[PDB]
């Protein structure tokens, strides 16, 4: 799994 | 899974 | 799955 | 499945 925050 | 947050 | 926020 | 909000 992968998550990205900006 | 994917998690994608802008 | 994938989500994505804007 | 698939979500996408903008």
């Amino acid at each position: 799994h992968s998550s990205n925050n900006f």
